[PDB]
Parts: C-alpha cells; sequence; structure tokens
C-alpha cells in the first residue's frame, strides 16, 4: 500500500504547522534568550533560530494566538529545563492555559537530554565536559481542538525554582484512532492493558506468534503500553518471513520502554520477508550511549525485503533506526525498505543508519529533529561480509536542531541520492556531510552520488567536537578519495564559517557543483582556524592542495571572506 502525502517543494509535508519564538507574546518575568554569534556556552545556540524564551520564574510565560486556518488538538513543545548535578536529570512541568482557562500541567524531565563533552565522546553527568542536547520535547492532546484566535500559553507555575526554556510549539488536528482491522489479533486479546503501568511484553510476544502462526495482522489498540526489556519480534534461529504490525495512531498508541540497562529497549526485528510497520509513538527509558554499546536503538537488525516503517514517532532511543545484520556469515541485508512520514527526534545518536549493505533504501517525507549523531546516514560496514550498500535515499525530509556531525552523510557505497530536503540549525556540524574516516567499504566503485533542490539554514560550524571547523556542506578525503558526486540546485544560507568546505589529502574526483546559491557566510564571526590560517568564512574553503571542484551557476552574497574563496594552493577549482 501507499502512505499517500501530497510531498513540499522541499522538507517533509507535515499537518502540524510552526508557533515559533518570535511569534510568542511574553510575559510576567519571560525574556528572550539569543544566541546570534552561534556560541556553544549558550543554552539558545541550540534553539531553533538560535532564539527561545526563558520562563525563569512564577508566572512566566509565551502565549501564541492560533493562527486563521490553523490549529487542532496534538500539540507538541521543544524546550529546555536544567540538569541535576548527578546528571540523572531532574523533574518538572509546566502549566497550559487556553483563553486564560487552565488546561493541563504537563510533566517534564531532563532525563533524556544533556550529554556533555571533553573529547569525541560523550559524558552522562555535568562533570564530564560542556553541554549539547540542551532541548527536548513532549507531546500532548488537547480536550478540545484550538481554534483560530485561541491563545494557548505556557506558564511557569509555584511547582519550584526551576528555570524553564520554550522555543516553539507545534499544533495539528488529530484523527480517531485508526481501527482495529478485519480478522486481526491484538496484543489486547494476550492479555496486554493499556494505561495501567504494568509490562505487557508477554502478551505482545504471545501476540506476535499468534500474528505469524494465524497470518494475521497485529494490532496494538489505543493507549499507553509498558515494555520491560527489548522487543525482539522473530529470532535468529526462527525467522520471520512477513509481519504487519500497526497501532491506533501516533496520537494513540505509546510503546513506553521502562528499562534503562543496555540492550533492554528498542525493537529488534528478525524478518526475512516483508515487514510493515506503522502508526506507534515509541519512547525509551534511556539517558546513556553507554560508549556506542547500548544496543538500544528504536528499530533494530534484520528489516527484510520490501518492508515499510512508516507513521511512527519514536525518541529519546539510542538511535532512531540502526538498520543492519551482524548475525550472519556472511551477512544479510535489508533491501528496498522505506521509512516514510515519520518523526524521528531526540535521539542520543543518528536519526537513522543504513549500515551492513542496507541498499535501495529510503527515508522520506519525515521529521528528522535534534539527534545526536548523522541525522541520516549511510554507513557502508563490511562486517562478517556485508556487501557494499547502494542506491539509498534520503528525500523530501526536514533535518532541524542536529547537535552533532551532520543533518545528511554518506561514508561510502554508490548510487545514494539526496534530494528535495531542508535542514536547519546545525549545531556543531553540517547540513551535509561525506567522508572516508570509517571501517569498510568507500567511494571506489560510485558510479555516482547525487544531492539536489535542497536548502540549508543556519548550519556549519567554526566547533565541531575536535575544535575546528565544518562546512555547510563538508567534504572529508580522510583517507580514501571523495569521488563522482554532483551538487545540483542547493540554497546554502546563513551559514557560521564557510558554506562548503574541502579537505583531508585523499584526493576529490570529479565534484560538481551545479545551481549553488550561497547568501550569507562566515556569520559565527569566528576567525581562529583548526586547519588553515585565521580567516572569515568563505563561500568555499579548502585546507587541502589535493583535489578539484567544478562549479556551474554560482551566485554568492553576504560572504564574510573578502575573497569569496580560501583554497589552499594545489586545488583545482572550477567557477564557470
Ligand atoms: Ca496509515
Ligand atoms: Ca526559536
Ligand atoms: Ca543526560
Ligand atoms: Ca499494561
Ligand atoms: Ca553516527
Ligand atoms: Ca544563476
Ligand atoms: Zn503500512
Ligand atoms: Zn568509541
Amino acid at each position: 500500500h501507499m502512505n499517500l502525502v501530497v510531498y513540499a517543494q522541499r522538507g517533509a509535508s507535515m499537518p502540524y504547522t510552526r508557533y515559533d519564538t518570535d511569534d510568542a507574546a511574553r510575559g510576567g518575568g519571560a525574556t528572550l534568550q539569543s544566541a546570534p554569534n552561534f556560541d556553544q556556552a549558550l543554552t539558545a545556540s541550540e534553539a531553533s533560530g538560535q532564539r527561545y524564551i526563558a520562563l525563569p520564574s512564577n508566572g512566566s510565560y509565551a502565549q501564541w494566538t492560533i493562527r486563521p486556518g490553523e490549529g487542532g488538538d496534538g500539540v507538541t513543545m521543544r524546550f529546555t529545563m536544567p540538569d541535576s548535578a548527578n546528571g540523572m536529570g531532574l523533574n518538572g512541568s509546566l502549566d497550559v492555559y487556553v483563553n486564560g482557562v487552565k488546561a493541563k500541567t504537563v510533566p517534564l524531565t531532563s532525563y533524556y537530554s544533556w550529554q556533555y563533552f571533553s573529547s569525541d565522546h560523550p559524558a552522562d553527568t555535568p562533570a564530564g565536559g560542556r553541554p549539547l542536547f540542551r532541548f527536548d520535547e513532549v507531546h500532548w492532546k488537547m480536550d478540545t481542538p484550538l481554534q483560530p484566535g485561541d491563545t494557548i500559553r505556557i506558564q511557569k507555575s509555584g511547582a519550584d525554582s526551576l528555570e524553564y526554556g520554550v522555543d516553539f510549539l507545534e499544533i495539528e488536528a488529530v484523527p480517531a484512532a485508526i481501527a482495529r482491522p478485519a480478522n486481526s489479533v491484538s496484543v489486547t486479546d494476550f492479555g496486554a492493558v493499556a494505561n495501567d503501568g504494568q509490562d505487557d511484553l508477554a502478551a505482545f510476544e504471545a501476540a506476535v506468534n499468534a500474528a505469524v502462526t494465524s497470518g494475521k495482522i497485529l494490532y496494538i489498540p489505543a493507549g499507553t503500553f509498558h515494555l520491560g526489556n527489548m522487543w525482539k519480534i522473530g529470532s535468529v534461529a526462527n525467522k520471520i518471513n512477513n509481519i504487519t504490525i500497526m497501532g491506533a495512531g501516533i496520537w494513540h498508541t505509546n510503546i513506553q520502554f521502562t528499562n534503562p540497562n543496555q540492550a533492554s529497549g528498542g525493537i529488534s526485528f528478525r524478518v526475512t520477508g516483508q515487514l510493515d510497520f506503522s502508526h506507534i509513538y515509541m519512547n525509551s527509558n534511556l539517558r546513556s550511549r553507554y560508549g556506542e554499546q547500548a544496543v538500544y536503538k528504536g528499530f533494530m537488525d534484520n528489516f527484510g525485503t520490501n518492508s515499510k516503517v512508516h507513521n511512527v514517532w519514536v525518541e529519546h532511543f539510542e538511535c532512531g533506526f540502526w538498520v543492519g545484520d551482524y548475525a550472519h556469515t556472511p551477512a544479510i541485508i535489508a533491501n528496498g525498505l522505506v521509512i516514510e512520514n515519520s518523526r524521528i527526534r531526540n535521539n542520543l545518536a543518528d536519526g537513522v543508519n543504513f549500515a551492513q549493505g542496507t541498499s535501495n533504501s529510503t527515508v522520506r517525507n519525515s521529521s528528522i529533529r535534534n539527534n545526536g549523531d548523522d541525522g541520516l546516514a549511510v554507513w557502508t560496514s563490511n562486517v562478517n561480509g556485508a556487501p557494499a550498500g547502494v542506491n539509498n535515499t534520503f528525500s523530501y525530509n526536514t533535518i532541524e536542531n542536529n547537535w552533532r556531525a551532520a543533518g545528511i552523510a554518506f561514508f561510502g557505497g554508490s548510487g545514494h541520492k539526496a534530494t528535495h530536503n531542508l535542514i536547519v540549525d546545525t549545531v556543531g556540524g553540517s547540513a551535509i556531510r561525506m567522508n572516508t574516516v570509517f571501517p569498510g567499504y568507500h567511494f571506489q566503485n560510485n558510479t555516482g552520488i547525487v544531492f539536489s533542490d535542497t536548502t540549508i539554514i543556519n548550519s556549519g560550524t567554526s566547533r565541531d567536537l575536535y575544535n575546528g571547523e565544518r562546512g555547510a556542506i563538508d567534504l572529508e578525503a580522510s583517507n580514501d578519495p571523495i569521488k563522482n558526486v554532483t551538487f545540483t540546485n542547493i540554497d546554502i544560507i546563513n551559514t557560521q564559517r564557510s558554506a562548503i568546505q574541502f579537505g583531508y589529502g585523499g584526493g576529490f574526483e570529479n565534484i560538481v557543483f551545479n545551481n549553488i546559491n550561497i547568501n550569507g557566510a562566515g556569520k559565527d564571526g569566528v576567525l581562529t582556524s583548526r586547519f588553515s590560517s585565521p580567516h572569515p568564512g568563505a563561500a568555499i574553503y579548502t585546507y587541502t592542495g589535493n583535489g578539484s571542484a567544478t562549479f556551474n551557476n554560482l551566485t554568492t552574497n553576504d560572504i564574510a571572506h573578502p575573497n569569496l574563496y580560501f583554497i589552499q594552493n594545489g586545488f583545482n577549482l572550477t567557477i564557470q
């Protein structure tokens, strides 16, 4: 089946509209906090547009008026609140008023968020370095839909001493719960109970077996279900052929993993045919990456052939998705997986990684927000003899508030493309990056990779986790060359340092940039440089003399660097 959405020209098409910082009236002690120079010491460096509303004291509020033609009963809020001294987080709340009537007290926590950097590896307590992941999200449903002209106010109460921050609200109409399909099995048929705080994983496991035995859809009805360990769907020894698992909607069905330990939450698929998983919100009890040993991604392992995971909402996992087989020799692969119409946010590392030879697979029309490593990545690893991943696609996505690495990244293989994306407000990194720094296949047999039709805003950096600059588009020939890449119809707006950056010595071959518009660079004002002599941010920057790149129809405006380009001697740059 096709999960139909009329796509936007660039970015994802979602049912919410945004009520952002400058749309709000502030009062009662609320203040505007901003980081216009992108200084990562400031919490506001991680707010959208580097601006948010601080609610420091009882009575401080941010208030929005619903616009004509907008509204709804589903509200998402991007917020910040302090961590605890021991890094376990604090619990708190904010109050919601509609037209002056108190509607909700929304519980809040900093448990999931806050990661600390004194190296390129995060630490879990404030003693471990400088903070990132300072913002997080919650969502809730109103008893009645907000209507044009309504005012919705977020207000700090007398409950505690904590200073909260509110970045934005996103507001949407919530459809009713999706009906139980005919001749399906439900987790409640096997003892699961919604909303009782009791563990449902035994019932979920039994329901999977019954669905597979009967060939029936597995339905998860509306409500919150609690799973006290990893949900393993099939086993390596007894893999599942085909399975369909459907909830009642991202606003109705919540899967809450309750176990904070390593390898103790998320979903592990052991599927060889087609899985279809949809219409579910999932949350973790995870606050640490466990040094890449968390084994606690939202969706993991064997995704089969022409599978779909669509219309899901997942947050606070190690990664949103990690697609890749580590259990077979030679490795098996997912082929033709489609991830679409989904919200993959606030994870401690990658939003989605297509690894271990994952091929012909796609992430599209999705919101990829506030993740702690590459938003969407293809890592063509080769553990256990996995083949090179080829022909993966990241298109029509809105990728916002990345706080490590890049919004989109390719690390090897052939034929990947990323088109029609909107990439906004990266921190410590790039909208787009490629490198050859990781194990596995690189680009020697790449027939061509394409980036196109993409808008990049407020991205690039002067301070990644190595205290160095990165381009809004960053290409690094770390060991092997970057080869056969085309960028077409890219708008790069208000870049922090340099818009396009090339470096390391592995080589740059057949790199073409067509119809590029660069409007604003060097906006962070930083002049110190990891790689080179001091310089304002440029339109094009290289810190290697080994490479070539060709630009056709380049336009520039508002470039901090007076020379427009800052090219190391030896690099062959053509601009025509
Ligand atoms: Ca659907
Ligand atoms: Ca903002
Ligand atoms: Ca934390
Ligand atoms: Ca239960
Ligand atoms: Ca990563
Ligand atoms: Ca032109
Ligand atoms: Zn489906
Ligand atoms: Zn490590």
